[PDB]
């Protein structure tokens, strides 16, 4: 099963390897939800950037992805 969750994080170490930019998940929150714009993803990820020139960590992923794993 190597297409678990990671199946999307892992095709976005283009730029970065574990750590990617919070600029890219954005892009993976468009593509998740349906409802909600670019401004509402954005001003998700204004708050979530771990401040590593914006990015994102693994269970930060994680949490955010699954809806809310808090």
């Amino acid at each position: 099963m190597q297409q678990e969750l990671r199946e999307a994080f892992r095709l976005y170490d283009k730029e970065g390897n574990g750590y990617i930019s919070t600029d890219v998940m954005r892009e993976i929150l468009a593509e998740l939800d349906e409802t909600l714009s670019s401004e509402d993803l954005d001003a998700m990820i204004d708050e979530i950037d771990a401040d590593g020139s914006g990015t994102v960590d693994f269970e930060e992923f994680m949490g955010v992805m699954t809806g809310g794993d808090e």
